Formats: structure tokens, C-alpha cells, sequence
């Protein structure tokens, strides 16, 4: 159908039908008179992932021959989503697959919304692991992503009565095809027990022993013939375990609840015991992997040389100590050595300065559960102070705020301080975010070893996030400049010599459009609500969370819909205000934020005056799938988090590479979006972080805002008195209390500020072909924001390896 | 190789390897390089698999075309072994899959001993279940095996220093290439919950749902092309299950675990909730099930004509309530209509009369767990005991003998009477064990319904039990009659006018020494033991049980002992003594047992004087592909249970059929095979079912044996004084003790009868030719023991369908 496809030849088709009935057959031990939507789906992803296998093994035969340098990313989460359209793109299989499902008389599309996404993350941290592995591979480097295979990933969203309810993610329920499970490297992993200090040496005795078994899944780079894997532990009991008879049998649900479910926490630290196991054991089992690999290729001066490993966030942590632990008690090399080995060996990225989000675990439960760990920490921490009491002589403050060890109520570990330590270099996501690493949580780091610290501006993979997901608007890219900006997205600026061509506006107004009807009829196909196509879309799509500030966006909403209840017959630019995303399941007040918005919609969406001028809908379910959806349809993104907040932020990046203009903040990557783009065809708004600052040195008072703006002070007397909630007149009752008193993110300080902003792209709107060239300016300078780009500097700068865009042998 | 083994043509053994290859690498994901043993085995069970989906998917339609009357064998355990060499003999493809593996350089039979035994039974009754569906299918029959897939099956048992430790059976840890998930027949089942009675009928609500989700196992029958079903339910929590966040995923395994593991006891009721839940998920899946294929054929009248369901054992009792529950309940049929269909629908076989067996459940769980049900169980005894008021006017006490529901201290459903009042068949499972429950425990039921009560002797499938394990002997059999006999076992008799051929007499004894030889190797690879495989094989493998007296072996083996140390100097005919067997994880006496075998094997195998004269051994882990290598190798089998335990037994007819002549009592189906092949080609001994009679009456008096017998005594003291267990002399304090004074199967009452028979077993051994003749007699007599006839028999005068030896069209 459309170029950027592939080709559909007579002999791939042929090949595909055949095989396709074959596993229909075999495979699925059904025919096509008893075979449901969901047998025809494996039947294809059986049929398209046999076209992986050659690849995948000769691959790792390749590593095996070549013996590169091996990368290897240690991540809690890899949020995946589906993998059927992504494995044909990346195959140039998808045009074969849409005919021969065709002549069979199936709808590919139909059968791809069948696959579950694989949910194994929360957000940002987790689709940054996915966009990363896809590039890894893209770029010829000898990767493996390493994690735990949650039976649950995130919780299934429900909207009920307003208010969100959750249900198990049980997405293995109907088995996973890319999967294999791999349980010949099964490796035991210990927990408890103690440590006895012998004539040579330190042991760890009398442990709890529980299997790691490894499932691999294909990760193939875009039409290199690259296929790198992504290994997944699951935790098994021992068979010995526990060994009434029967209870010892129903006691193994024990060991195995290790990677039985995803923390639904984002941006925040939950010290329970089990994810301090799930931490641990992933990291057990990679590293045993690693070595085994690196033997299999005695010298651990060369380990560096022939292995990095990237922790992504302080979630592995743990690494650390445990390859000390193994140089040390296993391997005997001397302290001094294992020291030098590690610190070569690992890189650490820090992902957010918000303080609830750092790990702080309590000692008590390390000495439990990590008696010989705890120990090494503790050496560690002696020989750093002692560092850093050499170079800054007298300054005892200093020792005690850099101390991995925290003392007060209960002594804890800091994480972060243990991730620097023990890493050759540090990493933040955003230029503005690695610049406030370096002056004011991490500076007494960064005067100690300034050469540790980087940036490292994150980004997102074109494949997933614009052929992918907006065929449309890829295809007429391509007919322009080519296809070799889907692998160079830098080759997007040679757009800017089109912005003045009146066919490619055109094209461009015209793919949007078409997104937005398709979104439309998706809205009452699964979610039955009617819109308005020709509106603006204003999305707001992420996590809910106070920091993000949601709730700045529904007092523009509600300033919106008074405006209009004031002055009815007066036009205004119609829009579609949709916002969606998961709120962590013990956060009350983004359980209340997620009331608030269905609430506001109920009231805005039935009222006769608005008419279909102004809608409200909360995008329920927010995962990866429905992103690739809503994103393409979109024509305003909202990013305004509180300036100093959002270390980088994922989700804009993909609004602008697929038409969007930006409505935001000067904070995390939308600093260097606006710089590429340039800042007139940005809208920014509000403070920026020194602005921030002044304010909370001078103090915060949102009664003052109350107080001066009419239209702020309106909104927060309907809120309080029940406009929105007559039944329940004081059922928001926490959230104007909050703002009111204590908001850590001065909602009230930019409202004005947002409000003008929005009236400016109202106007824009109002000019289609402006609004146009200016989207075109946006998707021109996007290139930056490549995942491939970022990737390239991981490799350079901090794995000491070159990327390769060179085919392999099919 | 060998001509029943069918044909290895050019054609089938290029296209088996290059379909080995072909699962090897788009399968397994695997190179010729790096694939294990394991790896191997997969391939090779890949590639046998898919011959079996062809004729399988056009079995059932077949039958969704004639509509048979349909078949429903319900069980909770089925004791299947491996599948892969069973599957290739009845497919007629071992010797083209020796070949092509021979081909690829690969050991056929290395491969086999790499697949997990499917143990989901116990014993006999498991075992009975598995050759059940083996001869249903050979015999054309439209039948289905319901039950449940257990995650753990019955225990690895290890022996450590002379005890049974048990360890968890994970047979689903490399996965299971035979099944078929079917998540799209996923099915509610209702637990706990409370009756409303409303205006037209009862109603169960406020129940808690588990799901059930069935897995599917092909059964082929014997090269006829058909392809049965044994439908297999596992347990899955709804994904609202309560629905902190964490702990209430995780408590999920709480509904699951009803499916986790088998109930490890033989011939004993344990009361335990779990197992009443398992008992139930069964029973309450299936009905739904074989109602859907029903109505996929309102009309319930024909539901009889339709469909048979038998219940193997008290186990799926609840069927019968449960029927009446959903035709009463849910379809709105008449009470009277309802239990009329009921009643025609369902046959009971009962297993054994041992009391410490039957189930009797206690009202109150029954109450808390199944309301509905336990008052339907009350208005079905209330209508029964009407019944028996009417023909038996004022027999106050058979009305309470014959009551399902029992008083005493806690209220109990007695199963047995409700599956006897609700199923118009009610079958023992051996000649004696029938008449023993016509005149003794069922008595007053006889009397009411005479026409009821029926026999059917078990029997066992001559495809696993000689084609398969023991090749050499089907050989020789074949090449003097043919390979009719095969599915046909009655020819065999056929065999009689060969008693006196030299040339088959020699075959025989050939074929018995080959396999002891075999046998005496693996020992050594495996369990590392050294035997002389000229001595007489003398075995006794089957649970361990005070019943089946495994004590009356031993002491004949210290009998034996003491006799040579007695006049070390006299000959005596060698043997090599093997028991084999399993106990209970709470059966305090029968893991006694087991430390006393090892216990005499530790002293007899290490005394100079005894030499390679005698020798003990422990079968450790008895399991069906043990049973498999050992009972080919036998000589003498032990069945020695008192005689009135034993219903049938099963493992005998094993023995029979692969010569090795019986020494036993005329118990279960001893009586009936001594009676087949004539009873001077037995070894019978001990008192007879009259006999324990006239004991029980006077009174068993232990000491008075131990008096009168000095060589009884002579063992006894040596057990009480410590000869067998130096370092812990009172060590066996609790089996002299029960012996002496409350041995409830009369083992000093057949000491002396059963030495003496021994003796004799001893003098025809010396004498080959005549051992072998009295052989022939055996194998060519045990036809009857084919459970094709028991198959044929059940069709025709309990199921009302005829069987078919008719092949299909492959
Ligand atoms: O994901 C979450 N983010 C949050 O910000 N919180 C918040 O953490 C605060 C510090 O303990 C509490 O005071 C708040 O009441 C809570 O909502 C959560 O409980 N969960
Ligand atoms: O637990 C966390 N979850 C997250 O999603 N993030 C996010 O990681 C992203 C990738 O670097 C950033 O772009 C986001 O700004 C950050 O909030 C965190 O920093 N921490
Ligand atoms: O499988 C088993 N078979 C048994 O015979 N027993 C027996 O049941 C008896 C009745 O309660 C007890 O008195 C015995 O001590 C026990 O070993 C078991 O505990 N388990
Ligand atoms: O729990 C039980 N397990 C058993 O193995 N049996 C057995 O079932 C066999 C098949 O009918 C019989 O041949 C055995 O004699 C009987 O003990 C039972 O009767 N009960």
C-alpha cells in the first residue's frame, strides 16, 4: 500500500500464506472453521516470528566470533508494549503481511489490537529502557537488556463512578510467542543468612535459595539483520524447598512471589522488603550471567574491557557491592583491584531530583536480608570518606552530607551516593537537568570528581514512534527526502526548505486530519463518546502526578467553560481537552485529581450552552498502545510541569515528531525542543527554575494569587461550594486545601501566565496554513530527539564503543 | 530393527529429519552446536506431535458429524507416564523415528529417558484411568478423560540414610510439549456463597468465582487413526480478584492453589478442605462443558441418550448433586424429570472396601463450602430412605444403615450411598471384590436394587504394557502368530500349542534373560548397585501399605537369611529380592516399612557368608517408566495381600503378561488369572477370604504363631533386640509392637503356607525348561486381563454403545 512498508513480492507473499496455515494448523491444532480472531493473530505472530530466528542466532554467533565489547543495561522496567507491528516494521515485512493476510480474507490491523502490551513499566524510566533497546540494536552494538519478568506488569485501568479502580494485568494469560524460555541458564540466587569470617576470606552461609530461570526475547534493530536479546529473570523455588507435606508444596508461592508483580509507583520510593528482593534479584542473576559470558569468551583486568554495565537508576544498585562481593570472596582478587575493576565496569543514570523518589534503604532490612552487602557498603563508604577528608581537610559537614550512610531516626543507605562512588561516570537526561545535578544535589560529588559527570539528553525511537504508529506521515517524509531519516533523523531538517510549499502543507494538514477522524471513531468504537473532529486536540498524556500539574491544566479547563457561560454567544476556538494517565494506587491525591477531571467533564459535556464547543474526556488505560494512538492525533501538547521538575520528559518528544505544536514550560528537554525549533515556534509560558527559586526564598503564598485574580478566586469558590460535585459539596475538599496551603508546585504562580499562553494558540488555530508551517518547523528539528542520537553518546562517551549502521549477513 | 515396530521407508524417515531440523532451529531456537540432550528430546517430541494433530482435528469432527453418544470418564488422578514412545507406537513410527534419529547421530532411547513422567496419580486407580483411555480410543469409542492438571503430581521419593524424603515433582518446569492450552473454554466456577429462596425456584449467590481453564491431551488409539481428548482444568483467580494493591495480587495464588497439588494418599480419605475444592472444580467444569457440547449438538430427555458419565471412585461424587443443581436450578426441570435423568446418565465404580478409604465428608464444610448442594444431598436421601421405608415396612435400622447422611459425633455424607442411589450402575472391580460388595458392605443396597450391581474386572493395555516395554518378547510372539494379537490379546492363547516347541521355549528364556541384564545395567548407572543376573528376580513393587504386606516379603527374606547362616555350606537357588514403592508423606508405618527393607538389604548385602546368594534392594522413586524397565525383568511377582483387601490389582496382570509366574493369594484379580491360566501354573497360598472369616471370629491371636513357630520367633527377637538396627536397637519397637498386638491383616497367619510356597518356587527354578513351559502357560492364558475387554464390557452393559475397530481415514 504505501511505500515505507517494504515491498509485497509474489514469492513472500506465497511463502507467508503457506506458513501462516501451516502454524494455524500445527501450531495452534486448528482450522479455519473453528479459529477465532485471537488463533488468527498467533497463527501470524508464529508465521512472522520464525523470519526472527535465523537472524537472532546468527547474531549471537557473530558475538561469539567477533568477541565485541558487550553492553549490558540493568533496568527494573522495560515497558514494550506490543511487539507484532514493531517486529515487521523492523523486518521490512509489514506491506507482505497486510497482502497475504488479505488474500486470506483477515484484517491485520484488526488482528495486531488483539496482542497485549507487555506493561513491564510505569512511564518514562521504563518506555526509555524499550526506546533505548531498540536503538541498541539499531546501531550494531552487542547489547543485552536485563530485567525481571513480572507475571503482572501495570494494573489494568477502570473508570468507575468517576474515580479509578484497578485489576490485574494478567498478560501472559493466553502465553507469550516471542518468548523462549531459556531453563538450562537457571543460576540460584541468596538471600538471609549470615557471614563467617574464616582464615581466607569472608563467607556467606546458611541462605534461602531461590532459582532465577531466564526467558529471551528478540530484539531486532531496524533492517540490519541485528536481532540482540532482551533476558528476563523468573524466580523459582528450589525443589528441595521447604522439604505437613502439602503445605511445604503451597509454601513455594513464597519464593516465587519475587517476580510476580510490577511496584506501580512512579517518581516514588516505597521501601517494602519484596522490592528490595526484586532489586537484588536481578541483579544476582545478570551479573553471574555476565561473568560466565566473559570466562566463556581468570584476567578481570581486561573484565572492563570486554563488559559495561549501565544502571538505570538506582534501582540495580546493588550491583556494585555484589561484584565486589564476588571479586573479593569468589574470585579472591584484593580489595584495591576488585575497586578499580567495578568502578570501570559501571555507569549510573539519575533520573529525578525529587526527594520522595530516592531510594533510602533502612538498614535493619539490609542486614537481614544482605548481611555480607551491608558489610561492603560499609567498607566502601570508609575508603570514599576517606577520600574525601583528604581533599577537603576540616570540613566535616561535607563528610556527613556525602556519607552513603544516613543517620537520624532510623540509619539508612543512600543509593545515589553508592551509584556515584562506585561509577566511572554519572549521568543526567537533560542539559537543565545534569546542570542541577552538578549545582545543588550532587555538588559535593561533582567538586570531588568533576570528570564523572554527563549529559546524556534523552530521546525516543523512530520506528515505534512515527512509522509505526503514523504510516500516513512518514510516507509523505519519504516521498520528499527518502527513507534514510527513519535510521538518521537528523536528515527531518531538510523540511525546512518544504515550509514554504504549499503541496507538502497541504499533505501535512491532510495526515493529521485523517488521524484525528480515525481517533474520533476510535473514542466511540471502544469507549462509545462522541466528539468533535474539527476541534483542537488538547492532550495531556503521562502519569498523574502533582509535579506534572494536571491540575493547572483543569483550571484553564474550567476557566474555559466560565468564559463561555458568561459570554454564550461570543465564538471561540472549539477544542477537545483529553487527558489521561495511571495514578500510583496509594496516591490519594492523584486518585483525586483523576475525580476531579471526570467530574469537571460531567459538568462541561452536558451542558447545552458549550454545545460541542468545548469537550473533556479522560483518556482511560493510558499504556504504551493507546499512545501510539492518540499521539498522532494530537495538535496541542501539553507539558507544564513546575520549571525544575520533570528531569526530561519522554512524552514530548513524541508529540513533536508527529505534529504537535508544544504548549509548556521552560523544564527538563523542552528547553533543548524549543532551542532546535526555535523559540517563536514554541509556546512557552511561566517561570523558569530561577524564578522558581526567588519564590521560595521570598515563600510561597498562594493566597495572594486568591486574591488578585477574579477569574482564579471564581473557580476555587465553585470547586469548594460543590459546582462540580452536588451531591458531595465537599468532595474536593483536599484538593483546594492543598492548593490553598501547601503546594510544592505553585500551580497558583503561573496560572496567568498559562492562561494568556493558551489564548495565543487559540489565535494560531484560527490560521490553518500558519499553524501548519509552524508544525512543520516542529517535525523539521526534531531529529535531535532520536533515540539513535543518544545511544551514539552512551557508546562514545561512556562504553568506549562505536556504532555501526552495517548490515549482517541475512 | 524389529517387525512390530512398523516400517522405516525412505519417504517418512526424509521427511522426519528434516522436520527434526526444522523444530530444532524455528522451535527450539537452537544450532546443532549448542543443543543439549534436552534440546534433542524436543525436537524429536515436536516432530511426533505434529503426526497426531492431522488425525486428531478430524476425530472430533468426525464426531461433531455422526453425534455418538459421547463418553465422560471422570477422575481425579490419571497416572499417564511418558508420552512420547507410547505416541510413536501407536502411530506405527518407532522404528522410521529410530532410524532418522539413528541418522542424525543421535540414541533414540537416550532421548526417551529425558521426558518427565506425568504422574498425576497415585497407584492402581490412576493407572486404571490411563489404560482406560488408551483402549476407549483403540476401541473407537467417543470419550474424553476429565481432571485436573496438577502442577506438582505425586512426589519424587529419595531415600537418605534408609528413609523417604520427598521432593516437589515440577514436571511442568521445561514444559510440556503434549498439551494445548484452550483459554477460549474458560469456565466460572462458584465456591462458598448462600441459597435465596425466591418466588420460582432457589438461587446460589454471594459466591467467590475461580476460574477454570482447560489444557488438552491427545490419546491415539492404536493405528486406527483416532485421537481422543483427555481435558485437563487449572485453576486461574479472576482478574478482579480482591480488587493493599501488592497483596491482593499475590493472594491470587490463594484461589490457584487448587490446583497445585495431588493429594498423595493411596487407598486412605484425608478430610481436608483443599481436597473437597479440588474435588468440586472438577466435577462443577466438566458438567458445564459436556452440557455446552450438549445443546451444540432443551431436549434434557435424550440428555441420557447422549451422554454417559462414570465416576472412577467416591472422589467425583458431587457430579450427581451437582447435575440435579443446574437441571433443577438452571434449566427449570421438574425435581422427579431432573433425578430420573440423573440417574440414567451417571455409573459408579467402587475401588475398595478398606474403611479407612471411604469419604465421608463432615456437614459442616459442606454447609460453609457447597450450601445448595448439601441440601440437595438432604431432599435426595429424604426421597431415597422414602423408598426404602416402602419395601423394607418397619426395618427401623437398615433405614439408618442405608442413610447418606451418618450421626455420630460430627454429622457426615457418606459418598458411597449417594453414588449408589444416584447412578444406575454401581461396578466392583474384580469377580470376588463384586461379590464381596453384594454380600457384605453394600448388602442392603443390593436388596433394594439388585439389577444395579455388576462386575468388571480390570484389566490392563497390552500397548504400554508389553509393545512398548517389552519389544523383545512382542518379537518373538508376532513372528509365530502375527501382530493381531496386539489389539486382540484373547489370541494369545494361540501361543499354547508352542509349550513344547524347543525353539520358542528358548526364545522366551532368552527374551527374559536379555531383559534382566538390561535391567542389572541400569542399576548400576543409574543408582550404582551391583546384582547377579543369573539369580531369580524376585519383586514386589507397588505403594507401600500395611495391606498389601510388605512385612510378610521381609520376613520371609530374614527367614532366608538366617537359614543360610544357619549351613552357610548348602545350596541354594540365588536371588535377587527387589521392593519397590512409595508411602504415604503421613502413613507413620508404612516409611517404617521402608526403613526396615533398607535396614535388612544394609545387613544381607554386606555378610560375606551370603555372598551373591542373596541380595536386597530398594526400588527408589517407583513410578510407571520404572515399572516399565522392571517388570519385563521379573521372574516371581509378589501379590500377597490378606486376602479381602486387595479389590483387584492391577500390577499383577503386568507381571503376567511378561513373564513372570505369581506367587500369591486368591485376592482381587489373583483368583480370577490363577483361574485363566489353571492354578498348578500359580504359586497360591495363605487362608482365603472364609478363612480370615473364621479368624476374625475367634479372635486373632498374634502370639500364638510366635510361639508354635520357631523360626518366626527367632526373627521377631532379632527385630526387638537390634540386630538390624545396631546403633538404635529399639529402633523398630512400633512394628514388633502392631505384629504382636494389633496386626489388622494377619501377617504371622500366613507366614508358614507362604514359606513353604516358596520353597517350591525355589525347586522349579532350578529346572529352566520346566520354569519357562509353566511361563508360556501364563502369557498364553492372561488375554482375558486386556483392558479392551474390560473396555468392551463397560460399553455394552453400562455406556449402551458398541465398540468399533473400524480405522478412519488419516
Ligand atoms: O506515588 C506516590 N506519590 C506520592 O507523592 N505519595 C504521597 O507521598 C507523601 C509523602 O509520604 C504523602 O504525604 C502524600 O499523602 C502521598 O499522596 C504517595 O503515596 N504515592
Ligand atoms: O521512577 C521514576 N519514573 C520515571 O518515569 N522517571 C522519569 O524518567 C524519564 C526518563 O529519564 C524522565 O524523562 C522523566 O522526566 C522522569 O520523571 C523517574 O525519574 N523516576
Ligand atoms: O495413607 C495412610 N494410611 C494409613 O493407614 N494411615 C494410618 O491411619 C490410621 C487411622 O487414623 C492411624 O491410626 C495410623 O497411625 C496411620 O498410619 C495414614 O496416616 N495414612
Ligand atoms: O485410593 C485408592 N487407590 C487405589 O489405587 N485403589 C486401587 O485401585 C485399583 C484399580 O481398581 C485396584 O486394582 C486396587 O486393588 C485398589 O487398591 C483404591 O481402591 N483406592
Amino acid at each position: 500500500q504505501i511505500s515505507v512498508r517494504g515491498l509485497a513480492g509474489v514469492e513472500n507473499v506465497t511463502e507467508l500464506k503457506k506458513n501462516f496455515n501451516r502454524h494455524l494448523h500445527f501450531t495452534l491444532v486448528k482450522d479455519r472453521n473453528v479459529a477465532t480472531p485471537r488463533d488468527y493473530y498467533f497463527a501470524l505472530a508464529h508465521t512472522v516470528r520464525d523470519h526472527l530466528v535465523g537472524r537472532w542466532i546468527r547474531t549471537q554467533q557473530h558475538y561469539y566470533e567477533k568477541d565485541p565489547k558487550r553492553i549490558y543495561y540493568l533496568s527494573l522496567e522495560f515497558y514494550m508494549g506490543r511487539t507484532l507491528q514493531n517486529t515487521m516494521v523492523n523486518l521490512a515485512l509489514e506491506n507482505a503481511c497486510d497482502e497475504a493476510t488479505y488474500q486470506l480474507g483477515l484484517d491485520m490491523e484488526e488482528l495486531e489490537e488483539i496482542e497485549e502490551d507487555a506493561g513491564l513499566g510505569n512511564g518514562g524510566l521504563g518506555r526509555l529502557a524499550a526506546c533505548f533497546l531498540d536503538s541498541m540494536a539499531t546501531l550494531g552494538l552487542a547489547a543485552y537488556g536485563y530485567g525481571i519478568r513480572y507475571e503482572f506488569g501495570i494494573f489494568n485501568q477502570k473508570i468507575c463512578g468517576g474515580w479509578q479502580m484497578e485489576e490485574a494485568d494478567d498478560w501472559l494469560r493466553y502465553g507469550n510467542p516471542w518468548e523462549k524460555a531459556r531453563p538450562e541458564f537457571t543460576l540460584p540466587v541468596h538471600f538471609y543468612g549470615r557471614v563467617e569470617h574464616t582464615s581466607q576470606g569472608a563467607k556467606w552461609v546458611d541462605t534461602q535459595v531461590v532459582l532465577a530461570m531466564p526467558y529471551d526475547t528478540p530484539v531486532p534493530g531496524y533492517r540490519n539483520n541485528v536481532v540482540n536479546t532482551m533476558r528476563l529473570w523468573s524466580a523459582k523455588a528450589p525443589n528441595d524447598f521447604n522439604l505437613g507435606y502439602i503445605q511445604a508444596v503451597l509454601d513455594r508461592n513464597l519464593a516465587e512471589n519475587i517476580s510476580r508483580v510490577l511496584y506501580p509507583n512512579d517518581n516514588f520510593f516505597e521501601g517494602k522488603e519484596l522490592r528490595l528482593k526484586q532489586e537484588y534479584f536481578v541483579v544476582a542473576a545478570t551479573l553471574q550471567d555476565i561473568i560466565r559470558r566473559f570466562k566463556s569468551s581468570t584476567n578481570f583486568d581486561a573484565f572492563p574491557d570486554k563488559v559495561a554495565i549501565q544502571l538505570n537508576d538506582t534501582h540495580p544498585s546493588l550491583a556494585i557491592p555484589e561484584l565486589m562481593r564476588v571479586l573479593v570472596d569468589l574470585e579472591r582478587l584484593d580489595w584495591d583491584k576488585a575497586w578499580e575493576v567495578t568502578v570501570k565496569t559501571c555507569a549510573y543514570t539519575n533520573h529525578t531530583v525529587l526527594p520522595e523518589a530516592l531510594e533510602r534503604w533502612p538498614v535493619h532490612l539490609l542486614e537481614t536480608l544482605l548481611p555480607r552487602h551491608l558489610q561492603i557498603i560499609y567498607e566502601i563508604n570508609q575508603r570514599f570518606l576517606n577520600r574525601v577528608a583528604a581533599a577537603f581537610p576540616g570540613d566535616v559537614d561535607r563528610l556527613r552530607r556525602m556519607s552513603l550512610v544516613e543517620e537520624g531516626a532510623v540509619k539508612r543507605i543512600n543509593m545515589a551516593h553508592l551509584c556515584i562512588a562506585g561509577s566511572h561516570a554519572v549521568n543526567g537526561v537533560a542539559r537543565i537537568h545534569s546542570e542541577i545535578l552538578k549545582k545543588t544535589i550532587f555538588k559535593d560529588f561533582y567538586e570531588l570528581e568533576p570528570h564523572k559527570f554527563q549529559n546524556k539528553t534523552n530521546g525516543i525511537t523512530p520506528r515505534r514512534w512515527l512509522v509505526l504508529c503514523n504510516p500516513g506521515l512518514a510516507e509523505i517524509i519519504a516521498e520528499r527526502i527518502g527513507e534514510e531519516y527513519i535510521s538518521d533523523l537528523d536528515q527531518l531538517r531538510k523540511l525546512l526548505s518544504y515550509v514554504d510549499d504549499e503541496a507538502f502543507i497541504r499533505d501535512v494538514a491532510k495526515v493529521k486530519q485523517e488521524n484525528k477522524l480515525k481517533f474520533a471513531a476510535y473514542l466511540e468504537r471502544e469507549y462509545k463518546v462522541h466528539i468533535n473532529p474539527n476541534s483542537l486536540f488538547d492532550v495531556q498524556v503521562k502519569r498523574i502526578h502533582e509535579y506534572k500539574r494536571q491540575l493547572l491544566n483543569c483550571l484553564h479547563v474550567i476557566t474555559l467553560y466560565n468564559r463561555i457561560k458568561k459570554e454564550p454567544n461570543k465564538f471561540v476556538v472549539p477544542r477537545t481537552v483529553m487527558i489521561g494517565g495511571k495514578a500510583a494506587p496509594g496516591y490519594h491525591m492523584a486518585k483525586m485529581i483523576i475525580k476531579l477531571i471526570t467530574a469537571i467533564g460531567d459538568v462541561v459535556n452536558h451542558d447545552p450552552v458549550v454545545g460541542d464547543r468545548l469537550r473533556v474526556i479522560f483518556l482511560e488505560n493510558y499504556r504504551v498502545s493507546l499512545a501510539e494512538k492518540v499521539i498522532p492525533a494530537a495538535d496541542l501538547s501539553e507539558q507544564i510541569s513546575t520549571a525544575g521538575t520533570e528531569a526530561s520528559g519522554t512524552g514530548n518528544m513524541k508529540f513533536m515528531l508527529n505534529g504537535a505544536l508544544t504548549i509548556g514550560t521552560m523544564d527538563g528537554a523542552n528547553v533543548e525542543m524549543a532551542e532546535e525549533a526555535g523559540e517563536e515556534n514554541f509556546f512557552i509560558f511561566g517561570m523558569r527554575v530561577e524564578d522558581v527559586d526567588r519564590l521560595d526564598q521570598r515563600g510561597y503564598n498562594a493566597q495572594e494569587y486568591y486574591d488578585r485574580i477574579p477569574e482564579l478566586r471564581q473557580i476555587i469558590e465553585q470547586l469548594s461550594s460543590g459546582f462540580f460535585s452536588p451531591k458531595q459539596p465537599d468532595l474536593f475538599k483536599d484538593i483546594v486545601n492543598m492548593l490553598m496551603h501547601h503546594d510544592r508546585f505553585k500551580v497558583f504562580a503561573d496560572y496567568e501566565e498559562y492562561v494568556k499562553c493558551q489564548e495565543r494558540v487559540s489565535a494560531l488555530y484560527k490560521n490553518p496554513r500558519e499553524w501548519t508551517r509552524m508544525v512543520i518547523r516542529n517535525i523539521a528539528t526534531s531529529g535531535k530527539f532520536s533515540s539513535d542520537r543518544t545511544i551514539a553518546q552512551y557508546a562514545r562517551e561512556i562504553w568506549g564503543v562505536e556504532p555501526s549502521r552495517q548490515r549482517l549477513p541475512a
